[PDB]
C-alpha cells in the first residue's frame, strides 16, 4: 500500500564547460555552465523527497576547459577538472558520449578513472573478445521513502548507448578495436535481463536524438524506436542539443509534448552544456507485490528565463572554488 514519488535528474552535452564563462571572450555568463545547472540539482533535490542524477555523455570535450586538459594530459597526479566538478554533485551514473572518444581509448579510460560515479555502455562491442567493452548496466539498490515516510529499498536498472557513427567520428581511434551495435538492437538484448535479474526500474540513458522516420538499423537517433521497447521505464537523452519536450517536437509520432512522453514513456532532452536540467516524474506504486509506475512526467528546465531575461539559477559559490585554479588556467590556455 506504498506510494512513492521518485525523480530522475539529467544533465547532457556539458562539452567541458564548467564554468558560466565564455573564455574567448573573457566575460561571465549567465546562459551556460555546470555552475549554473548545479543550483537547479539542488533546488530540484529540495522539492523531491527521492531522486537520483545522470549524466547522458559529451561531457570530457568541446569548450576550452577540455582542450586545455587535452593538451596538458592526465599524468600529473590530477583527475579531469569537469569530475572535480561532478564529483561533489551525487551522480548515481554517466553514460559515453560520441565526443568521449575523441582522444582515444586511454585517455577516455584514464578520464573516467577519475569519476567518483560508475559509467555504463551497451553496444560498444571489444573487437578480441566479442563482448562489451564497457559495463552495459547497472542494477542499483536505492533507498527511497514512501509518502507516509515508510523506507523501501528500489532497484534501479540503468543501461547506457553511443551512436554507431563513433566508428567513422572516430575512425582511427576505434577502427579495429571497437565495433558499435544498433541502438535498439541492443536494448532489446539486454532490457529483458535487467528485469529478469531484478530491476525495478529501467532507465535508459542513450546518447542520442530524436526521429519518427521509418526504424532502419545503425540509426543514429534512435529514441523514438526506445520509447517502443517494452521494459523501458524513461529515457534520458541528448546527443542532438536540443530540448524535448518542447514545441519543436510536436510532430514526433506518439509525442505527448505538454507531459513529456513518446508512447507514454517518459523522455527528456535538456539542451546543451548545462544550460537545462532534465527532470523525470514518476509516481510508483506496490499495490499489488510489484512497483508499477501509476503516472510519469518530464520536463527540461532552463537556467535562463528567456521570456523574461533573467537567470533562473545562481552561480554556485562551492562549486566556483572547486574550478578556481582550473578556471585561471583555463584563461591562460586561451590566451597564450
Ligand atoms: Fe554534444
Ligand atoms: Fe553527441
Ligand atoms: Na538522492
Ligand atoms: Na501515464
Amino acid at each position: 500500500a506504498a506510494t512513492v514519488d521518485l525523480r530522475v535528474l539529467e544533465t547532457t552535452d556539458l562539452h567541458s564547460n564548467m564554468m558560466d564563462f565564455d573564455y574567448y571572450k573573457d566575460k561571465p555568463t549567465e546562459k551556460f555552465g555546470l555552475v549554473r545547472t548545479a543550483s537547479l540539482i539542488i533546488a530540484a533535490r529540495q522539492q523531491a523527497t527521492n531522486s537520483v542524477l545522470v549524466d547522458n555523455g559529451d561531457v570530457i570535450q568541446g569548450s576550452p576547459l577540455g582542450d586545455y586538459i587535452a593538451a596538458k594530459g592526465l599524468n600529473d597526479g590530477e583527475i579531469h577538472p569537469v569530475y572535480k566538478a561532478m564529483n561533489t554533485l551525487d551522480y548515481a551514473v554517466g553514460n559515453i558520449g560520441n565526443h568521449e572518444f575523441n582522444y582515444g581509448l586511454d585517455y577516455l579510460k584514464k578520464s573516467l578513472a577519475g569519476a567518483k560515479f560508475p559509467y555504463v555502455n551497451a553496444n560498444v562491442i571489444d573487437v578480441k573478445t566479442g563482448k562489451p567493452l564497457f559495463q552495459p548496466y547497472l542494477i542499483i539498490d536505492t533507498p527511497v521513502k514512501d509518502r507516509d515516510g515508510k523506507s523501501h529499498n528500489l532497484r534501479i536498472g540503468y543501461i547506457g548507448f553511443v551512436p554507431p557513427q563513433v566508428m567513422i567520428w572516430d575512425k582511427a581511434n576505434l577502427s579495429g578495436k571497437v565495433t558499435v551495435n544498433d541502438i535498439t538492437e541492443t536494448a532489446k538484448k539486454w532490457v529483458p535481463e535487467m528485469r529478469e535479474q531484478g530491476a525495478d526500474l529501467v532507465v535508459a540513458i542513450p546518447h542520442s536524438g530524436l526521429s519518427s522516420d521509418p526504424y532502419k538499423t545503425m540509426a543514429e537517433n534512435s529514441v523514438y524506436y526506445l520509447s517502443q521497447v517494452p521494459g523501458i521505464d524513461a529515457i534520458m537523452f541528448g546527443h542532438a542539443h536540443g530540448v524535448f519536450p518542447s514545441k519543436d517536437f510536436a510532430a514526433i509520432k506518439g509525442a505527448d509534448i505538454t507531459q513529456g512522453t513518446l508512447n507514454g514513456i517518459p523522455a527528456v532532452m535538456p539542451g546543451q552544456w548545462g544550460d537545462h536540467l532534465g527532470v523525470v516524474d514518476f509516481v510508483l506504486n506496490n499495490d499489488q507485490g510489484k512497483w508499477q509506475v501509476i503516472d510519469a512526467k518530464a520536463e527540461a528546465r532552463p537556467i535562463y528565463d528567456k521570456t523574461a531575461q533573467k537567470s533562473l539559477a545562481a552561480e554556485n559559490a562551492k562549486l566556483v572554488e572547486v574550478l578556481a585554479v582550473d578556471h585561471q588556467s583555463t584563461r591562460d590556455f586561451v590566451s597564450q
